[PDB]
């Protein structure tokens, strides 16, 4: 694991999140499968909670982009970059940005939402790229088909548990 | 009514649109809905035709926006601006923004998507604002209820047949 800049992570353990607008291309639902679905893998394995607010905003605010949107940081189109995502502290920081000139999909046909909100919800949680392939903090979004063998990689739980440790309810091996 | 400065227009009776994203306040078929018939609406008058594309840039890109967006022109948060389009052209020109601080609805209940599409659109076309009270064009929202009643202006028609024509036969 890497983690930001002299470790930026957040003071309070429940989190809000706002998703602010919605893809062409999945229905509202799968969206916010997708999004409640990665929350809850890192809720899983540290003492964070999170919820959802539709208006005001949040501590994590999650959009959908093409191009220029209006932070300093333009989307290029169809490819490469698939997503950008900030790390914790007010305003912008938090915040996660899907690339919608991408095909944002449930399962592995064009770009998964799920496995990349996760990877993003890394970021707006304080972690960077890792060194670890195996991690989902690697910055590649790798050629799956199984999304049961989701779990993340021990790389991923020292990270995150490094900056929040384990949930509370939870026993150490 | 009124026309743009140097009078922009399409120089092409087909046009493209692409819906761009999608509001958490309503439906997508409620938005999609909303959009063919602001675009309906004009197409009623003149030789003008619409197709929708999903991907690739269209030449009405339509899409929801808060506070800084794509453009040197923020939002404002809930009310006062509700929505904002460019004339005719390349680019960003064309496209139709909606701030989503605001409400919308299908109904008069918060702020009416078709009303607004179908004024957008309206620049989007070549239309400035019209000096006319009863006019689409006109700049004034109401909280309009009766949409059930609703035309298009004979304003708004004069417009839009200046700049395209009434339709073939
Ligand atoms: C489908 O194409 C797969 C290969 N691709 C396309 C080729 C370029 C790289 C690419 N990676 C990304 O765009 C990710 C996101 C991922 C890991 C979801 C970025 C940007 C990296 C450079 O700063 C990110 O880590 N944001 O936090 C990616 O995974
Ligand atoms: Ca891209
Ligand atoms: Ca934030
Ligand atoms: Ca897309
Ligand atoms: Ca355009
Ligand atoms: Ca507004
Ligand atoms: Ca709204
Ligand atoms: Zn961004
Ligand atoms: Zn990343
Ligand atoms: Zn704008
Ligand atoms: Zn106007």
């Amino acid at each position: 694991f890497r983690t930001f800049p002299g470790i930026p992570k957040w003071r309070k353990t429940h989190l809000t999140y706002r998703i602010v607008n919605y893809t062409p291309d999945l229905p509202k639902d799968a969206v916010d499968s997708a999004v409640e679905k990665a929350l809850k893998v890192w809720e899983e394995v540290t003492p964070l909670t999170f919820s959802r607010l539709y208006e005001g905003e949040a501590d994590i605010m999650i959009s959908f982009a093409v191009r220029e949107h209006g932070d300093f940081y333009p989307f290029d189109g169809p490819g490469n970059v698939l997503a950008h995502a900030y790390a914790p502290g007010p305003g912008i920081n938090g915040d996660a940005h899907f690339d919608d000139d991408e095909q944002w999909t449930k399962d592995t046909t064009g770009t998964n939402l799920f496995l990349v909100a996760a990877h993003e919800i890394g970021h707006s949680l304080g972690l960077f790229h890792s060194a670890n392939t195996e991690a989902l903090m690697y910055p590649l979004y790798h050629s799956l088909t199984d999304l049961t063998r989701f779990r993340l990689s021990q790389d991923d739980i020292n990270g995150i548990q490094s900056l929040y440790g384990p949930p509370p309810d939870s026993p150490e091996t």
